[PDB]
């Protein structure tokens, strides 16, 4: 749904695996991955008609979005946006999930994953609060940037031409704004630890029907898998492709460096592993997957067992590619 | 002059801080904030400049309200004033630090800053700006806390100059833990934390409370300020009465805008149906006496005579109400 000169469509065929190569899609698509990739599955899962959007709406308020993706900062991009959003999509239509969400449900966990690092300005909460900024004035240091990235995300509905939700009702629009909320503020690392324990929880009382389907009893347990899933898919790089793996670390090396030279200008303590002068990518990255990546995914993997098996196979031989490349 | 002499009772229960804002040119929070800097020997602790320190507390005060009937000046002032008489209870003698008193004050002066009279639910009902930047979370709180630290940027305004880096950092942490926690909606989780805290409670040989660890620091000084916000009720009648004109004049005219815009009005916010009595009998009943009571479990026996006075108010409104 954007001028292209291209197709594009050979590439799109794969939005429904893990792995589709969202740098080709950005490429193809004149830099537009999150309107492209949000259009088709708009389209995809029958969004628009379910929730009466109006098509030029929809790529309005998507162009828009992505307008507000910081052409400038090398991985919290427009692509990243694009590439959490194909991810989750992946996620959503895991077999033990099978009819486990409504489509409102969907709706807002796919909306969570575009706007969930909108305006996003290369820097981390804690860069922020360090150096007395204004959104960490307006925000009392807590969840700084994810709670901007809300903000921004649904103030701009309000963009000529751009509300997406026009036509869901007062109380869809209520719960969906609820579950949006709680969705982009558990992708704060703070709560990580806090999220992966609940995880470990509804793993251990896992309930599955006959098929191997998850039992989910009420919103509680709803947006705890919902709030997970995007976080997994926030942290999903790892997991990917190891061509797709290594351009995104390379992304976020260079984003990071640029944080660190920015602290080093201002005499501040340069933050871990925003050091150019003194990095460790290889390393770093698998202590990423010990300590971050793989527990998490251990542990959706058994949620929804087997559903992630290839994923966690690719983790590990991802594991072993850096580790392999330490001088 | 007359003033001087109201502000001697500025460690005692009942200051009659309406007066006290008739007779400054309506400074309530100024001059209660600035008497009690001195008394506490603050200026000097933190090498305040006095000429800094008012002209915060100017611009803090100019950022509350004229025209919101009860979240206004007077009763940050009523607050500020209030924690401070509940830091000087025996039971908590010598437990904080400069630096947490300084906290615990200052945030009470800046606690509902800019309020515009209306509540968080009404804020988020109404899709405003504001419920839309903070993500309907604690959304006047997080505007409070955020206006009350902003100030200290005009000229002249920053207060804390002269505290180290650490302090600096530890302070604006405290300040920010304690605003949040007058969210009502963190109401019954801190109460219920509070009355934990109280089972499990310990004490020197003096009888002062002993805590030793930053949460439960701050979860006194947290539910002291919370005490002090819901204070109203334990005040001598004369002063109660004024603030629940106050109050009510509020929240009708919150009733008011939800009934123009067809919403359904909000409860205790119409004028038409709303009686004071049951009111604030309910208020005490569900809210103020069930925190108290626990406060004056902490502090036994503290806090009785304050106990008392609530019970009496108690008594004394639900006196007018028919029962069987
Ligand atoms: C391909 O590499 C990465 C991809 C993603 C992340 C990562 C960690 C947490 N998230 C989740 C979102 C988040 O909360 N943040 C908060 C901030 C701490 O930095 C993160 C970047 C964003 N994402 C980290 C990656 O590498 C590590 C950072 C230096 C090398 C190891
Ligand atoms: C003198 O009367 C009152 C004085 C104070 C309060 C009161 C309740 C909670 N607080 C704590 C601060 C706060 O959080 N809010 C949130 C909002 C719900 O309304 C309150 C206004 C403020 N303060 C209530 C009083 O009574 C109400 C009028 C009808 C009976 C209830
Ligand atoms: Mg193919
Ligand atoms: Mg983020
Ligand atoms: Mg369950
Ligand atoms: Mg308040
Ligand atoms: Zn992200
Ligand atoms: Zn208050």
């Amino acid at each position: 749904k954007t001028e292209q000169e291209d197709v594009l469509a050979k590439e799109l065929e794969d939005v429904n695996k893990w792995g589709l190569h969202v740098f080709r899609i950005a490429e193809l698509s004149g830099n537009r991955p999150l309107t492209v990739i949000m259009h088709t599955i708009f389209q995809e899962r029958d969004l628009l008609k379910t929730f009466k959007i109006p098509v030029d709406t929809l790529i309005t308020y998507l162009m828009t979005l992505e307008d507000h993706y910081h052409a400038d900062v090398a991985y919290h991009n427009n692509i990243h946006a694009a590439d959490v959003v194909q991810s989750t999509h992946v996620l959503l239509s895991t077999p033990a999930l099978e009819a486990v969400f409504t489509d409102l449900e969907i709706l807002a966990a796919i909306f969570a994953s575009a706007i969930h690092d909108v305006d996003h300005p290369g820097v981390s909460n804690q860069f922020l609060i360090n150096t007395n900024s204004e959104l960490a004035l307006m925000y009392n240091d807590s969840s700084v940037l994810e709670n901007h990235h809300l903000a921004v995300g649904f103030k701009l509905l309000q963009e000529e031409n751009c509300d997406i939700f026009q036509n869901l009702t007062k109380k869809q629009r209520q719960s969906l704004r609820k579950m949006v909320i709680d969705i982009v503020l558990a992708t704060d690392m703070s709560k990580h630890m806090n999220l992966l324990a609940d995880l470990k929880t509804m793993v251990e009382t896992k309930k599955v029907t006959s098929s191997g389907v998850l039992l989910l009893d009420n919103y509680s347990d709803r947006i705890q898998v919902l709030q997970n899933m995007v976080h997994c898919a926030d942290l999903s790089n790892p997991t990917k492709p190891l061509q797709l793996y290594r351009q995104w670390t390379d992304r976020i090396m260079e984003e990071f460096f640029r944080q660190g030279d920015r602290e080093r200008e201002r005499g501040m303590e340069i933050s871990p592993m925003c050091d150019k002068h003194n990095a460790s990518v290889e390393k770093s990255q698998v202590g990423f997957i010990d300590y971050i990546v793989h527990p998490l995914w251990e542990t959706w993997a058994d949620l929804v067992h087997p559903d992630a098996q290839d994923i966690l196979d690719t983790l590990e031989d991802n594991r072993e590619w850096y580790q392999s490349t330490i001088p």
